[PDB]
């Protein structure tokens, strides 16, 4: 059966205290919006109709989703006024399913219930039983059978003992929708057009609305401040660790753990705590992963460990490297197989090769750097003249002594040795020592300043 | 109405283990006893009397408020003995509200409602219901009117079934005070003097004994050990994280941030996971704080960003600053708008100016650097020479070449360059190009040691 | 009373996802087996049978418990069939306790529980009570004596009414083990060998089965997964941190706070969040730790302060010295009373003397350094020619300027004094200055490149 989505996101979200509009405000590193527009898509939403009222800019600015159908609603008369402005876009001969844009957790798997619950002709409705209903529209249900909805303003003292609120996700096809969305009017307590009296719309002409519930509250909650927030942010990331951990991923403390991208991994991972994984990253089998390392959008391969608090970000790994702690890798580092990166390292745009190493104090940008290489602790590739970047090469089998710069642009041949101290500004010799060093000389009985 | 505060914090803290007074002992960067000294100022207290009576160097050390009256008590006799020591202190036309010096929550929300609710001539008590009120003072009513206390001990199995308790705090006037006090006898379970025996002495003369309950259970509870003390540390971190979220600080993790001082902030300020914020730090709009960054005592501008693991301390931060990751100021480190620290980088007593760079490995002491300069990796101030610190000045425009070492005193004007490796003992002109380089040679077939 | 304890571990751990086998997966630094094995010697086994079907290489590798006899169970046919394969290694005057290689945190203490109810010729039954006694074997009982167990296959629907549960840790007598386990039969809803049938054939000779309770529900947890590893973990953690607590050490956040091994300690030691302990570790009194540090197989004198994310491996710190933020220490670090290393400093294989300073930038590997020696920013021992280590030597008194290069083997004389961007590779004598500079010359009007 066709299906088409519309998510309600034009309310004014005050208690933000923001100037970034609440929608766009992220959880796991996506922003709240994005979170039920890949929910829709992924449950297979042919169009997505996202009703705004402002902010348009920011929101245009971070939602590319090519199926999306923008649906301005200037002013905020209510969720049936909001639904009104995105009707006449519906196919009379698909289903409809409406979802909130600050409900990040609803899950795929609910609204397939959902939509297999939906009678032909019918409605499918999300509900769920909470043990203070206060705030909510109540579920008003004859003989078993759901009849219509009537919000908490509404609500007399005894429909207010209801406990079986509504979610506000519901399904039904398109022209149905059309037809009850025209006759609503704004004639109760709060003055606006509630898309909740379709219902009774629906109960009178004949048809069956069933009601089915959420997996778990979460995936139902919505979010108005910052506190809120930071809730189902935790409870997402319980439940992303939780699923790593049994699909075979050793997490050290998953309280301790945070995903907010992709994480693909082989076997035998070991991640200690207060690990953060942003973006895309890629693991290979016994990766090991100390304790307070970030990581974005990097490749790591086999058996490699990353000691504690180094930070990689779109860097590539071979197997067995071994990083930190203190590392720093920036985009464009490479480390080929078994290649050693040390403490207060940072390496940019630059290679290392296999068995290479670069234990300590250094900085490595713009550069290509052979096999079995030894870069001295305190070398610097200096890459800029204060306007362009050049690269320095150094073959295999190089021994560059610490405290080296190396003034790009420069090679340095393979099998050489570079004199510790030494300043190198032109290309050294294969097999050849690189030196531009003042001999010791002493002055006795030095006394140094009062 | 005029009111006075007593605290008594005579008590000894055996299970603490500990060389320092247990009132001493700090909850969020704070002496326990110092929160209750806090919180009856907040209350408006005219005079806080303390009663002591051993550590006394350690707490006037510790304490410095100016209304602050010690008052010894040589011999714990119990709380009743306690106040007696004070009570000649007590101003005949004052309320005296007595608090623990090892209760550090207690809020003022609550201490003001108690005194709302003391009654003319009588007492206003702070009573809780515990599930299991075992070892506490039981709460006596006579037609629902309290009547007064009986400590455990001296409680007798029925009473004990009393769920209703002491919390210890109460409120009454100073001359009544004194009348009750004077007649204080021993003659109960554990041979001390019960402040508590003076609620059944003013309901005997008539006066009413009137209970409030706190808010929290937290708010009441005492510390005796370090187990209990972590928990308030906890209960006061969740609620302040609370509160900043509430207001619109986005925390990544409420459960992973601690503020030990006081907060300051402009709007969609971002701060991740495990961050610690002490002393008075202020934040301006849109300030990103990068996991595990530690601010104390610093002010920072709008826009900066401060990327992961880097400690602040007593900096001040300019509009649109980056810094980190890995980076470490100290004292007097001060950049100016746009100025950039990259990692393994370190400032003391140093400014760098507007749009400025340090972006690696580098040291900066007791330095002026000019806008728009670039300090390569690997520079160095050397500010000391063994007794003395001296100055280095840098002038716009300048270029400083990597592993630069600049010995103080000495200044770089403004355009200068000074070449990589340089050791600068001069002032160096405007416009110049500095530099101290042994030309490069080579020695041919070098073979390195087997 | 002599006691001797079967361990099985012969399960195929499915649902790791792992090629280590699942007993040897670590729970806080150590193996789940061999938290077992360390509670069967704690209670006093004689003689330690571990049963295992495969990874035996492996297992060989990481037990070493000299009083571990090895016992194959090739086919994995039951508990019942399990325990038959050590039989023949029980005394016949000796209890035999059986255990689970897969439930680490089984305490000696409720096992001496279980010893002491153990009845002359019967047998001692651990069992619990749970809401849902779901996949577990039933407790019968006839006039509130136990009379046998009933697996939940095989169980009733009535019978699975029954909440006590066998937690599967028992002990009898080795030779009414043996014939015991003789008759088992396979003749069961699953076809295997049964230990718990033992019980019922005890019972039917006039033998006694006294149960006995575990004292926390997480001690006779069995793990075959790693969410329920990280859960045990978890529980762990947080029995280690409130033990410390309770004995005076103060954790700023226990549930922030991982021990991997041995924590000795003196009086009011402090530790800030997301501090590591690994291996063993001893700290002296008033030690201070700052965030994030990890410290393993270390020992730090009193009054140190360790700052911020810091590592620490095999160092020794004496008294009052002062370590990081961003230092880090390996094997053979080693730090006199008052010592101060800084910021992005290394050390491994070196001796720091008496109020030593190495403030910043720096690596020390295999020297020697005496007493009120100031290493500036920037030095490194260069120990390293590519095939051998050098030692570097600094006597008493020494001021080695910033970003000096010491090549080894070299030693620098008492008192001397190295200029800044010194390359020392010649030994510098007793209060001399040692210098390698080009004096500084300046070419005017030098235009950077465009
Ligand atoms: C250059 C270096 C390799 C020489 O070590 P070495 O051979 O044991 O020292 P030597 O005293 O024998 O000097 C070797 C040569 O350098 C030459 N030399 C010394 N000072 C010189 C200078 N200023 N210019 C040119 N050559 C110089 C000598 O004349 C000699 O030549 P020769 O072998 O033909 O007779 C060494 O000083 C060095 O810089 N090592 C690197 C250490 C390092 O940083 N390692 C990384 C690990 S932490
Ligand atoms: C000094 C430096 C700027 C010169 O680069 P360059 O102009 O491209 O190099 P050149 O080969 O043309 O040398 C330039 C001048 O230096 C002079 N020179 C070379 N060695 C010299 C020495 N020992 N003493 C004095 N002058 C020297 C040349 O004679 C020449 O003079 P000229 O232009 O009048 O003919 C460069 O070597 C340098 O140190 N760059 C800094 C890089 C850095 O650390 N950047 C930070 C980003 S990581
Ligand atoms: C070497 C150093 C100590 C000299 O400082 P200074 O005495 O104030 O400087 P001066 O201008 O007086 O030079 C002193 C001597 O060095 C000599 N000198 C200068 N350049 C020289 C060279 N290339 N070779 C040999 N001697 C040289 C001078 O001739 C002079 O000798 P004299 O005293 O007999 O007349 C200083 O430049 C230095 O390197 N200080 C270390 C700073 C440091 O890194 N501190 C750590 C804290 S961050
Ligand atoms: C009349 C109606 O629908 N009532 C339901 C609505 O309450 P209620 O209408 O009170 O809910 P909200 O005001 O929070 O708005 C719901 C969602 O609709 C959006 N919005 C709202 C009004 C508008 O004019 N434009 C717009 O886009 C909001 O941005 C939010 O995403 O949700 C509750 C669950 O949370 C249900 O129990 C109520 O039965
Ligand atoms: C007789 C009395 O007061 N009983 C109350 C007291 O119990 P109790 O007297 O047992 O309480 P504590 O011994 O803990 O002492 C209470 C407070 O008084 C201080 N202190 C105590 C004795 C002394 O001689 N000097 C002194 O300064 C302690 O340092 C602590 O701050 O507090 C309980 C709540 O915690 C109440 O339920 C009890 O009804
Ligand atoms: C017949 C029997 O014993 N049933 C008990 C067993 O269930 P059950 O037999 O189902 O338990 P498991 O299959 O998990 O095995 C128990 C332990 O024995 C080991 N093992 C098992 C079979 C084998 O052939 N070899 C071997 O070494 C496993 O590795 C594990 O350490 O433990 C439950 C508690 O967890 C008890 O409530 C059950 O009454
Ligand atoms: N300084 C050298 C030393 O490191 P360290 O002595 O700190 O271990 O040996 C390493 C290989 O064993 C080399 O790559 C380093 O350049
Ligand atoms: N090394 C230079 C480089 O950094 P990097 O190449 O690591 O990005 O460019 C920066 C500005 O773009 C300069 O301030 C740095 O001195
Ligand atoms: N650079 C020096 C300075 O450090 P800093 O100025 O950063 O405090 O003084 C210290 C002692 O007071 C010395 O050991 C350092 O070598
Ligand atoms: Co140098
Ligand atoms: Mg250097």
């Amino acid at each position: 059966n066709a299906m088409s989505v519309v998510i309600l996101a034009a309310g004014k979200g005050t208690r933000m205290y923001s100037d970034l509009p609440k929608v766009l405000h992220t959880l796991a590193g996506k922003a709240m919006v994005q979170h039920v527009i890949d929910a829709a898509n992924e449950l297979g939403a042919a169009h997505v109709h996202l009703v705004y009222g402002h902010g348009g800019d920011l929101l245009k600015q971070a939602l590319k989703d090519d199926n999306l159908n923008w649906v301005l609603q200037a002013e905020q008369l209510g969720t049936g006024h909001a639904m009104q402005q995105a009707a006449p876009f519906f196919a009379d001969d698909e289903d409809i399913l409406m979802l909130y844009g600050d409900v990040p957790l609803i899950s795929v798997e609910t609204l397939q219930r959902l939509r297999d619950a939906k009678p032909q002709g019918g409605i499918g409705l999300l509900t769920v039983k909470l043990d203070d209903p206060t705030g909510y529209g109540r579920i008003t249900r004859e003989n078993g059978k759901v009849t219509g909805i009537v919000e908490h303003k509404d609500a007399t003292d005894e429909q207010r003992q209801i406990q079986e609120i509504n979610t506000g996700i519901l399904i039904a096809n398109g022209a149905d929708m059309k037809r009850w969305l025209a006759k609503l009017t704004n004639n109760n307590a709060q003055g606006e057009y509630y898309i909740t009296d379709i219902i009774a719309l629906a109960y009178q002409e004949g048809r069956e609305i069933v009601a089915v519930h959420p997996q778990r509250l979460s995936e139902v909650e919505g979010v108005n401040n910052r506190l809120q927030l930071s809730r189902l942010e935790r409870v997402y990331q319980s439940e992303q660790a939780e699923k790593l951990l049994l699909a075979g991923v050793m997490l050290r403390d998953p309280a301790r753990f945070d995903l907010r991208g992709t994480l693909t991994h082989g076997r035998d991972v070991e991640i200690d705590t207060n690990v953060i994984i942003e973006g895309n990253v890629t693991l290979g089998h016994r990766v090991k992963i100390g304790t307070g390392c970030v990581i974005k959008n990097s490749v790591i391969g086999d058996d490699c460990e990353i000691s504690p608090y180094t930070v990689v970000e779109d860097a590539n790994l071979a197997a067995a490297c071994t990083i930190g702690p203190f590392a720093r890798l920036r985009p464009g580092a490479e480390l080929l197989e078994g290649a050693h990166v040390g403490n207060f390292v940072e390496m940019k745009k630059a290679r290392l090769g296999k068995g290479s190493k670069a234990g300590h104090l250094t900085y490595l940008g713009d550069a290509e750097i052979g096999d079995n290489v030894n870069i001295g602790a305190g070398t610097i590739t200096c890459n800029y003249d204060g306007a362009n970047k050049f690269k320095t090469i150094i073959g295999d089998d190089v021994f560059v002594g610490s405290d080296t710069q190396l003034v790009a642009p420069v090679t340095v041949g393979k099998g050489a040795t570079i004199a510790a101290g030494t300043t190198v500004t032109r290309n050294v010799g294969e097999n050849a020592l690189a030196i531009s060093r003042v001999p010791q000389t002493q002055k006795e009985g030095w006394r140094r300043p009062v």
